[PDB]
C-alpha cells in the first residue's frame, strides 16, 4: 500500500482557495464525455487525438480533443476503436481551426477538450456491470458507502473518480457555488501493493485552472475493475 499517503499538511485547504468553487463543481456535475466504440478521426498535436463525439443532449460539442501525457499514448490509440469517458473543459480548450494543409487539422463547429479517459473497446467488455465500492470517511469515521458501476474490465481512474465525485456532489455538497463544507479531501484507489490518490481540492489562490487541474488524468491511468476499492477521506472545515 504505497504511494505515500498524504501528510495532513500536504493537502490543499479549501479555505485557502478564495475564488469560486463552481468552476470545480461543473467538472463533476451531470455533464461529461462518454462514447462507446469510436475511432480517432484526426489529430491536432502529436500527443492528442480528435474524436467525433456529439453532445448527445445539450448539443454543446461535436468534436472532442483527448490530450495524452505523450506521443506514445496517442500512437497506441490512433486508429483503434475505443470507448471514451471523462471530464471535459471548454474555457482553455482549442484545437485545429480547419482542415489545412501543412498544419494537419480539421474540425468545424463546437469543440471540447479532455485528458486521457480512453480504453480499447474490443475485449474490454463485460455484459453485467461490475460494482465497485466506495467507502467515504468524514474526519476519520466511515459515515457511508455507495457503489459505482462500470462494465469495463479495464477502466480509467478518471471514470471511477468522476463517478465517485458526482455522487458526493449530489448527496454531500462536496463542491458548492462559492465553497465546499470540507477543508481537505482525497480519493484513494487501491488495487494491491498499488495505491494512489488524487487531491480533490483546488490549489490556493484566487483562480482555478480547470485545464491544469484536469491534467492529472493525462497519463490515462487504468485500473482493473475487479481489483479496485475506493476510499474518500474528507475533513470538515473548522465549523
Ligand atoms: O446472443 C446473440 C445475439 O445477441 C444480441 O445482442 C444482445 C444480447 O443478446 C444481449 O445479451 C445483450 O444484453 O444485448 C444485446 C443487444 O445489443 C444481438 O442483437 C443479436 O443480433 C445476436 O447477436
Amino acid at each position: 500500500e504505497s504511494q505515500p499517503d498524504p501528510k495532513p499538511d500536504e493537502l490543499h485547504k479549501s479555505s485557502k482557495f478564495t475564488g469560486l468553487m463552481e468552476n470545480m463543481k461543473v467538472l463533476y456535475d451531470d455533464n461529461h464525455v462518454s462514447a462507446i466504440n469510436v475511432k480517432s478521426i484526426d489529430q491536432f498535436l502529436y500527443f492528442d487525438l480528435i474524436y467525433s463525439i456529439k453532445d448527445t443532449k445539450l448539443g454543446n460539442y461535436d468534436n472532442v480533443r483527448v490530450e495524452f501525457k505523450n506521443k506514445d499514448l496517442a500512437d497506441k490509440y490512433k486508429d483503434k476503436y475505443v470507448d471514451v469517458f471523462g471530464a471535459n473543459y471548454y474555457y482553455q480548450c482549442y484545437f485545429s481551426k480547419k482542415t489545412n494543409d501543412i498544419n494537419s487539422h480539421q474540425t468545424d463547429k463546437r469543440k471540447t477538450c479532455m485528458y486521457g479517459g480512453v480504453t480499447e473497446h474490443n475485449g474490454n467488455q463485460l455484459d453485467k456491470y461490475r460494482s465497485i465500492t466506495v467507502r467515504v470517511f468524514e474526519d476519520g469515521k466511515n459515515l457511508l458507502s455507495f457503489d459505482v458501476q462500470t462494465n469495463k474490465k479495464k477502466v480509467t481512474a478518471q471514470e471511477l473518480d468522476y463517478l465517485t465525485r458526482h455522487y458526493l456532489v449530489k448527496n454531500k455538497k462536496l463542491y458548492e457555488f462559492n465553497n465546499s463544507p470540507y477543508e481537505t479531501g482525497y480519493i484513494k484507489f487501491i488495487e494491491n501493493e498499488n495505491s494512489f490518490w488524487y487531491d480533490m481540492m483546488p490549489a490556493p489562490g484566487d483562480k482555478f485552472d480547470q485545464s491544469k487541474y484536469l491534467m492529472m488524468y493525462n497519463d490515462n491511468k487504468m485500473v482493473d475493475s475487479k481489483d479496485v476499492k475506493i476510499e474518500v477521506y474528507l475533513t470538515t472545515k473548522k465549523k
